[PDB]
């Protein structure tokens, strides 16, 4: 089997992107949040404490045919934004761009924080780090791809995303016109149940590649790219007028610049980021400082190639029994 949905962003910074998921029988459409970063599938719900849903679709699981509460199951997740949530699991059919799994883990919603109230565009979240890191409890639960994958007709997906337009998520097959050139697949770790790589370096515009070690995580539930300080400095200091700001919590530029691009190596290969990019936007409505689409990876513990850089390739999670990651450009 296959599935391929297109992935849509949510504002016109491609700050997320949402992907219709079906939920049930009939069908509950949901837009939800896929994130290569995390292992739980959960959405907003007919449980979820009625002050923190502010627009958002809602799955309803006593209106589906097939749902079928997890008894004693519960969840709770933290995100490295700050945000969480927390609720009980119902098992139900869950398919995704015509691809179907029964008896996925849904986990839905009894609370969620501010920033996912406030964010009417976002139904949910669907897990597509390893299974690992699932946080059910006391019996932890696979993610989509994990039980999807006996299925597929390879076991794959890959991600598409777009700059300020939308893209795709495919299931079990790789799409030979959607990218340029040769795919470049590179090592993963699992060992923090991330798809956990190495790039072999960067460069700042048109400047010269330095090869350099930079372990970090394909992570499309993340905006923006997380890199070493060292590397952050580097990039900024080619644009006139950026600063790091501790009042704002990053790096910011003058929005009259024009941004250099960013390349990442991975392997001998090499993706550039264009510079637009990086753009940001005004760092609130009419200001005249943008905030930056490279930030610093130094309080987080972890490096993050989130949207930022994805959106510059066409990207494959290969999930075989050694899992690896592709990168092309596109």
């Amino acid at each position: 089997s296959t599935g391929s949905a297109t992935t849509t962003p949510i504002d016109s910074l491609d700050d997320a992107y949402i992907t219709p998921v079906q939920i049930g029988t009939p069908a509950q459409t949901l837009n939800l949040d896929f994130d290569t970063g995390s292992s739980d599938l959960w959405v907003f719900s007919s449980e979820t404490t009625a002050s923190e849903v502010d627009g958002q679709t809602i799955y309803t699981p006593s209106k589906s045919t097939t749902a079928k509460l997890l008894s004693g199951a519960t969840w709770s997740i933290s995100y490295g934004d700050g945000s969480s949530s927390s609720g009980d699991v119902y098992t139900d059919t869950v398919s995704v761009g015509g691809l179907t799994v029964t008896g996925q883990a849904v986990e839905s919603a009894k609370k969620v924080s501010s920033s996912f109230t406030e964010d009417s565009t976002i139904d949910g979240l669907l897990g597509l780090a390893f299974s690992t890191l699932n946080t059910v409890s006391p019996t932890q639960q696979k993610t989509f791809f994990d039980n999807a994958k006996a299925s597929l007709d390879s076991p794959v997906f890959t991600a598409d995303l777009g700059y300020h337009a939308p893209g795709t998520y495919n299931f079990g097959f790789i799409d030979t016109t959607a990218y340029t050139g040769s795919i470049t697949y590179t090592a993963v770790s699992t060992k923090q149940g991330f798809w956990e790589w190495t790039s072999t370096g960067y460069a700042v515009g048109s400047g010269t590649f330095k090869s350099t070690s930079i372990d970090g995580i394909a992570d499309t539930g993340t905006t923006l790219l997380y890199l070493p300080a060292t590397v952050v400095s580097a990039y900024w200091a080619q644009v006139s007028g950026a600063k790091s700001s501790s009042s704002v919590g990053g790096y910011v530029f003058p929005c009259s610049a024009t941004l250099p691009s960013f390349t990442f190596g991975v392997g001998s290969a090499r993706i550039v980021i264009p510079g637009d990019y990086i753009d940001f936007g005004p760092i609130s409505t009419g200001s005249s400082s943008c905030f930056g689409g490279i930030q610093s990876s130094a309080g987080i513990g972890i490096n993050i190639f989130g949207d930022v850089a994805l959106k510059a390739a066409f990207v494959v999670f290969n999930g075989a029994t050694t899992p690896t990651l592709g990168f092309a450009s596109k």
